């Protein structure tokens, strides 16, 4: 069996809905982080063995999202790729299926992550092959009902957050406070440079003039405050706590990183930037998908032989920060060492990618602490989690 | 690391485009096929680590439709379940990720398939969400773009089937000949009872009375001959050879495996239907995508240290008469051992289902005859290839 | 100033919703009816000096309807057409202002009459053209919004009928009894031959084979009675009394007259029908439209200065049974002679077309009966009415 | 018979596409121009006996635009109102059918015009009632398949102005020359006030603030330039004459005049504005639409007995450059006397509006100038053609 490495590691700045790379579809947001990870390594395309990439969003993507990215990417026809989905989960569980190929010996080298784009998710017409026949049909937001909504409940995402802010009895105030320091903390890391070494910049064609380089996170809004954030209207029930303000945004962008075996690595003459200790999923009841974390993380820590305290760092997705500190609640983790350069309240849920995001972020700030154990977890819609860890000598 | 046997395979019978399973979405076709992998072998539902399904037509489906099979089955919400899309080879890839999980100990316990209603797939408005503006519009057929429609050289599976008659010089004969043989297997197989012990019946809720059990294949054309289907127009290209008779279908149905842990079987008492030997992954041009199963079929064959002529019986993918021909002139194999009761030409072609349904015809034919090696394999569009053997004692 | 003649009368069978005339768009029905009036008349087409077509339901007709009838039905291009829309009275109007326009002297000879194909009414994505940005969106059915909806209290014209049945006290039988006599009337009137002389048979392509004449009203439902109709479910409220069976249905169809000046019919040689005495329009609070015809009749029988006794026969259409009765409890009216052929629960309310559809059976009932009076009223939806007054010697 | 006389006269400014009346529906900005007519007379709605209002566009409008209109104007329910199309021509039409009303002594008060919101017409889904079956579907923008299309032909407006430019030898110079006159012409009747008596004010409702007055003609394109136009494509057929600078636009409006019998208007002791002399309707080949105005324009001045060279000032509505010109050249008119503050190239053509636009227009210019006959005529979509003449003491 052999060790599973990274040896490199990025993602495009995160795009706000109808923002920034809001003509860019999916697949061109993975080719432009697999030929970054190639030109870091100066790895020949033809020495991946597979492109294993999340995407949740595909109404009208054409075959096979992550055989788009890998083939714009420039690799060669012979690189089989797959596109998986596990909501909010994918961009972290295709760096399980890449680890999982890597440790039995199908294959030396992997690129893993994400990509979405939120924005280019199409409306969807049920009925209208078969004939609707008479009577206003619905015309479906495909980001709303393959993204964001229980399949099993009939409501939203946001719904599981009020359930969790009920269950932990979070009040509004701790909600938004929470909110606040997520934006604080993605402000100072974005103004301090400490996302500068993980993004990839995009090319965005322009109406008129040569491209615009995008590359720094647009979602962070300055001057949120729990005074600002007091004022909104709660977004998804009437004496709700959950608001647009303290839940994960509607975001663009891709994430991934390149696998090897760590015999591959040290052939190649490659420097590691960190290896995966473990990884674990779990199921928890869809009511209540924000605690999905919380028995990942716990699997996760059993399979490495670690307890909570030794992190370092954690990356916890914030879906909604009812959700968060829910997590937070449950796990008695120190708050100081999680998302330590802001979190997806500031800086968006691009939902297939995030989970690669996370991990990214998680792995440079690694990497600028000298953090020796680090790990990436997220809720995922439909009551699941996602759990990796992560190690530096 | 543990073998990776398959203890129970079942499949629904495969519906025709817009027939029996017309109403059933992808999902309650999977979970179906999951509740009788459990019935057969008295299983309690806790006992699954994970189920992983191949589903290619995704598009307001609603969050993971891999997870909504899995609760739909009664199986716990502590099972965690993902979706893949490797297009036409997603039922088999499942098995693959299925056997790397229990390989790695990750699991011991896998539900692995695939599910597909492309009955079902909707209409997509892109640019809606954004303004159309002005002109008229595009409504995009989901099947086609997702499904059935090259991302890279903008045609029809049907055009790289087209390539691969040109390029081996396939008669429109030739191809016709071989799918009238594949029409009369299939009858003579579902006549003679052969898919009797594979077929899951599905409960089809009827407008008026008690629900009807559909059990029997519907996509075979009796009394199918070559003088008939001579007289038929080419499908993809004016001068062409292919046809709506020597192509597969759209259709719709699921098939799951019951993969285990060597281990974990005999510590359950089950008796093993098989091992899985080998599995592989190749990619190929896309115009040329049905030639994909070559170099898979070589891959699988060499990591279980077996030559083609030690198979016994092969389950290759029927995409279209022109493919089929092509991979048989470069791999040699003898026609007599492939695709025994009829393929996807008279069976049908439920895209993310189709990997994992061809693999549950052969064991079962493999069990009749007490084949010993067997290999199952699928062209795939995008220009890939899996392939994976079957074992018996 | 000139005194108006009919000259010509006829219309098409009345189709069912996705019935016999579902393929033929609505100014094709009018072409037939144009062509006709000139075959029984002789009359050259140059002769024509407007086409005065209703049509309610025109998203994607294509530019003006009525034009499309007239050079469809072989008229030269120097005879102007104009479409209106006065909902449920269109067809009949449409004889007020080829009457207005003979009555001046600005037109000797005019097409007037209605066409609807309900069965073609397309859906409607209003937003798409600026964007939906984010949420599920109304695909509107135009044949509701546009045809059967209440612009000012956003319900069904069904509403409208169950706020007459409550201000008059109508009970659910009194309604079922007025929608069973209807369907015994209409199908004597067919069985009878009293439709032959009126109707302009339709040739309606097959799929294969020649075309198919369809001549026979297809509305009518064998077996009505007062018990069979009691087993239906409200249609519009759920402790209502409308429903589908006391109820006119959704239908396709045409019907035209050839208005003359008296002396234009004269110096041609072609005998008159009946003379038009008197029309009138009426608006009522659009909550009760269905009782439009009464101050419509009122009006045109003070205008022809009849009284309501001196007529013969009525053509009073049939929205709903509790419409009709309660226009009858106003106006006190004989019940035998209204509607002596059956009407619109039995024959079928192509929105546009039935304004001349009424008018065209009145005139050969009275042709049958040797009648001297008649007199056609519709109510209309948004809350008006229309009535014309028919003569003979 | 009666004279028929307009005692108020008033229209909305023109919006441009998706401009400051872009949220408006067209029955909001017929009820606008409707209040008025009634507060520049001091007219009690009761006195009204009809609405009669062109539309062309109603796709998912709702039942009887007009009806809309009159009741949101606040005209009582017993005022009865009628929608009509004849395209290009419709909001002209719409006063003949008026002065017939008048005319045969049917009303002495009939509010006469039309409304057009070109922004809000919706798509449309042909085929979604009954199934789209498979393949991609035509997403149909109705502005264009019902406003802009012709129906007999399958081309646009714009290659019906071709034709005309090829058939009368009409240079893009000469077109560009009256293009930038237009341009100029109604640039220096803005800046001078010469609209303010004929235009009613919008209240345009903003998404934070109080509404902002729309009083102001956007359509018209400041320093327009021959030299500027020169440059632009062709916007119909590859080598072209006709451009997006030398034909109309897309436009949102409504216009409206109050017509009274010449008896009814001095017992109420209004001051005439103007009397109607004549109107005429004719067809012409739809190839050549644009030349309608010819013969509808002989028509008239044959009925009210003038000669082309009696009259003093004339609107002839700009649907392109070449099909004025051709008109001009047909007729022989002083040019200097046609749209004297420009027309609907600088204007737009909100088309079910156009007719009373113009009317509006010629209507205030007569005043000011004294003069005492004037002209309004239009080209109609499918070939056809309205003019009516105004008289002044």
């Amino acid at each position: 069996m052999q060790d599973v490495v990274i040896v490199a590691a990025t993602r495009t700045a995160v795009g706000s809905f109808q923002g920034s790379l809001a003509g860019i579809p999916a697949p061109e947001l993975g080719a432009a982080v697999i030929r970054r990870l190639l030109e870091q390594t100066g790895l020949d395309a033809g020495q991946v063995d597979e492109v294993i990439l999340g995407q949740v969003l595909t109404a009208g993507s054409g075959q096979n999202p992550a055989r788009q990215a890998a083939i714009k990417a420039g690799l060669p026809v012979g690189v089989p790729a797959m596109t998986l989905n596990k909501v909010c989960g994918s961009g972290l569980k295709a760096l399980h299926l890449g680890a999982q190929a890597i440790r039995c010996g199908d294959a030396e080298v992997i690129v893993a992550g994400g990509q979405e784009n939120m924005s280019l998710a199409p409306y969807v017409m049920p009925g209208a092959r078969t004939g609707l026949r008479m009577g206003h049909a619905k015309l479906v937001d495909s980001m709303i009902e393959d993204g964001l909504w229980d399949a099993f409940n009939d409501y939203h995402m946001g719904i599981t957050a009020e359930n969790l802010a009920e269950k932990y009895g979070l009040t509004r105030e701790e909600q938004d406070a929470f909110a606040a320091a997520s934006q604080q903390k993605a402000i100072a890391a974005i103004e301090g440079g400490r996302f500068r070494d993980e993004i990839t910049p995009i090319q965005v064609p322009q109406r008129k003039g040569e491209p615009l380089g995008f590359d720094t996170d647009e979602q962070p809004r300055a001057g949120t405050t729990v005074e600002a954030l007091a004022k909104l209207k709660p977004a998804f029930r009437k004496d709700g706590s959950v608001t647009a303000g303290n839940a994960s945004s509607l975001n663009d962008g891709a994430a991934a990183v390149l696998l090897m075996s760590a015999a591959k690595a040290k052939a190649l003459g490659l420097p590691v930037l960190a290896r995966i200790a473990s990884y674990a999923s779990a199921g928890v009841d869809p009511a209540i998908m924000g605690i999905g974390p919380v028995s990942a993380t716990r699997r996760a820590l059993d399979k490495a032989g670690w307890s909570l305290e030794q992190l370092d760092l954690i990356e916890a997705n914030e879906a909604f920060a009812a959700q968060s500190l829910a997590v937070g609640r449950e796990l008695g983790w120190d708050a100081a060492r999680v998302n330590v350069n802001g979190g997806a309240i500031a800086l968006g849920h691009p939902i297939g990618a995030s989970g690669c995001r996370v991990l990214v972020t998680l792995l440079h700030e690694m990497i600028r602490r000298d953090a020796k154990k680090g790990l990436a977890t997220l809720c995922i819609g439909g009551g699941q989690g996602v759990a990796l860890t992560l190690a530096r000598d």
